[PDB]
């Protein structure tokens, strides 16, 4: 599958719940689903080797990676962590979190390519997922 593109929202279900179970307080609760609600999403892939950038109104963040090779990002929440993306599919990766520091909830995400090109996205912390969908400007 080929990820690559500019991608923009078109679904979120569950966001604010999943920073609300991870303690995330109300005011920055509030901040970040409004901030993030119309993000800038920019994918290059070259094989297994994926760049990603996200930007809301107020934060930027790039990630760089290999499928298969360890990388750190941040969690959800903003918690460094050593991460690790597998191919689930063909069409679907998914990315297990390791934090830097520290200890807490079991944190997860995946992409999935859909047929007719539109991208999902699940983010999870123990038992409550978040899913949201894209598609290509």
């Amino acid at each position: 599958p080929n990820f690559s593109g500019n991608w923009k929202i078109i679904r979120s279900e569950n966001f604010e719940e999943l920073l609300k179970v991870l303690g995330v307080n109300v005011m920055l609760r509030k901040i970040a689903v409004a901030a993030a609600s119309k993000p800038a999403v920019e994918i290059k892939q070259e094989g297994d080797t994926f760049y990603i950038k996200v930007s809301t109104t107020v934060r930027t963040t790039e990630i760089n990676f290999k499928v298969g090779e360890e990388f750190e990002e941040q969690t959800v929440d903003g918690r460094p962590c050593k991460s690790l993306v597998k191919w689930e599919s063909e069409n679907k990766m998914v990315c297990e979190q390791k934090l830097l520091k520290g200890e807490g909830p079991k944190t997860s995400w995946t992409l999935e390519l859909t047929n007719d090109g539109e991208l999902i996205e699940t983010m999870t912390a123990d038992d409550v997922v978040c899913t949201k969908v894209f598609v290509r400007e």
